């Protein structure tokens, strides 16, 4: 053996004496043939869930879970089960499916499991630093809880006629409309969506300033930052490109914007209950004395807003989308609303939205088929045992779990690609906690995480702007159903979800057709 080990430092001799056609193609196929040795060995393990077989390393599945991930996740589950590991771009991906799945990663304990760890290059580059996911849990959590002061009963109450403002406005000015001045027309709802739900979410949520520097070339800002937002920064979150660059200077830009603000009305000292700007200046004191600084108060409004303005605008294009090929549920709503505000006499209301039980029910309808959200992650911490199996989930994996897929199967939801929003009917509640509740720092939630049903996720993590996006998308509709009807052009129907992109959104183009169901009727106002 002594003479084997000789020829070893020979043999490594001899290798780097080969020429470089052999061994650029050697550092080549020896990673692939070792791929595919450890993966036979892997397979023999019973303390592992089974790993979804491929070919090129580190790559692993990437191309097809990022393409069509449900359709990835069918077939997995059809041989593997509810739970099995796949590579993506040099991670491990547990994926545990179903409400047991839900149960075991959205309820999964603090020290177990990492959000921050997955999500920090995803968004601290485009939020700026010190807050959401760049910082500890514990910060998050109050954070939540900071947000959360704003987005209360009475502040609703106060953001419907702004909010209802902000859409009569967009049907009144924006090229895409134009109400006094045409009665019908065709819009790409992945153009108008976006639109509306910044101006609505600005105006409520940020206050009447920062509504006002949207009707400048302020605006382009947003589009930059926008584009930040994408899931290539998993990969490459900085890059030396004029897309960072863009987004980079966005985000000071506008930080920069909020900060100035925010200093102006302390020293003024106008400070009320406008705002969810108003709200962070006055409470964004941690439990252990430290203030939040006056730029992370300005990236968390980024964080926020970002994130709301993309789950929302996707909602509300699914929407439009799904309706334009239902006119038996254009009408129907129509009726509720015709009930409701009394022929349209009465100016609605948060309490007049919450008597719109059909309304709700086709958001929740629309959140069923369309998450927004296809996977969430967390990074594995400590050695995770998986209860009734033999599994062990080892630290430095990551869990993934995807409400979303469940939303899509039969099992729990008959049907389940007919979209029909009276499957909801005496249930047209946003969600609903109906077992025992837990408080992790931002308010008392569900204890339980094993609703088939999750489009605002559990547990630590859970969405606080749920109540929010409902009011939004509520009044947002609400107004759409009584002023417009639309329908398709002819031959087009409900497009494919674009899976590759941050949320779920259509693929584009999506048009519609609107006409006014009251041509003669003029918007008001300047
Ligand atoms: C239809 C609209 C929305 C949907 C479907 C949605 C969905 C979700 C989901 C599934 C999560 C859980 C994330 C995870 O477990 O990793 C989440 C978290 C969160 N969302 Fe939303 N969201 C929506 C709108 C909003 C709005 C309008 C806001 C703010 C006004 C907001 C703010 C947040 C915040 C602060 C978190 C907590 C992040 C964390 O704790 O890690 N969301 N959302
Ligand atoms: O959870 C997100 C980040 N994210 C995760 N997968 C894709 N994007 C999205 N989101 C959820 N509700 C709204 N946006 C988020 C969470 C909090 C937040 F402040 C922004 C933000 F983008």
């Amino acid at each position: 053996v002594g003479e084997a080990l000789e020829y070893v430092n020979i043999g490594l001799s001899h290798f780097l004496a080969l020429p470089l056609a052999q061994r650029i193609s050697l550092i080549i196929i020896i990673p692939f043939i070792y791929n595919i040795v450890w993966q036979l060995l892997y397979s023999l393990r019973k303390d592992r869930p089974p790993l979804v077989f491929y070919w090129i390393p580190w790559v692993g599945s990437a191309v097809v879970y990022g393409m069509k991930p449900y359709e990835f996740f069918e077939e997995c589950q059809k041989k593997y089960g509810d739970i099995f590991s796949f590579v993506l771009l040099g991670r491990v991906m547990t994926v545990y499916l179903g409400p047991k799945g839900h149960e075991f990663v959205f309820n999964a304990k603090l020290a177990d499991v990492s959000a921050e760890a997955a999500y920090a290059h995803l968004t601290t580059p485009v939020f700026g630093k010190g807050v959401i996911h760049d910082c500890p849990n514990s910060r998050l959590m109050e954070q939540k809880k900071f947000v959360k002061g704003a987005l209360t009963k009475e502040a609703f109450k106060s953001y419907v006629p702004l909010i209802a403002e902000e859409v009569y406005k967009y049907f009144r000015d924006s090229k895409n409309f134009r109400l006094n001045e045409r009665t019908t027309g065709t819009i790409d709802v992945m153009v108008t969506q976006p639109e509306m739900t910044i101006f609505t979410a600005s105006r409520s949520l940020l206050g009447k300033e920062m509504r006002a520097k949207l009707d400048t070339d302020f605006a382009y800002l947003y589009s930059d930052l926008d584009k930040g937002f994408t899931p290539i920064n998993f990969v490459f979150p900085n890059l030396p490109l004029e897309h960072y660059r863009k987004r980079d200077h966005a985000q000071k830009a506008i930080s920069g914007t909020y900060m100035s603000l925010i200093k102006e009305r302390r020293k003024n000292n106008d400070i009320q209950d406008r705002d969810l700007i108003d709200s962070l200046m006055k409470n964004s004191t941690y439990k252990d004395g430290v203030k939040m600084t006056d730029q992370e108060i300005a990236n968390l409004l980024i964080g926020v807003l970002m994130g709301g303005q993309h789950t929302s605008a996707a909602t509300s294009a699914w929407i439009l989308l799904h309706l334009a090929e239902r006119p038996d549920v254009q009408q129907e709503l129509y009726e509720e609303q015709m009930r409701v505000l009394d022929g349209g006499k009465k100016e609605l209301t948060y309490d007049l939205l919450q008597e719109m039980p059909l309304l709700n029910q086709t958001i929740k309808e629309t959140l069923r088929m369309h998450h927004p959200l296809h996977s969430l992650f967390r990074k594995v911490m400590k050695d995770m045992h998986v209860p009734n199996t033999s599994y062990v989930i080892p630290a430095g994996y990551h869990v993934l779990v995807s409400p979303g897929y469940t939303h899509l199967r039969d099992e729990y939801f008959p049907n389940a690609h007919q979209f029909n929003i009276h499957r909801w009917n005496n249930d047209s509640a946003s969600s609903y906690s109906v077992g025992e509740e837990v408080d992790y720092g931002f308010g008392a939630i569900s204890k339980g995480v094993s609703s088939p049903y999750l489009p605002f996720g559990g547990g630590r993590h859970r969405c606080i702007g749920e109540h929010f996006a409902y009011c939004q998308l509520g009044v947002l509709m609400s107004i759409f159903i009584r002023t417009l009807k639309w329908h398709y052009p002819e031959g087009k129907t409900v497009p494919p979800p674009d899976f590759t992109s941050m949320v779920t959104l259509p693929t584009g183009p999506a048009k519609i057709i609107w006409e006014k169901r009251n041509p003669e009727q003029k918007i008001g106002g300047r």
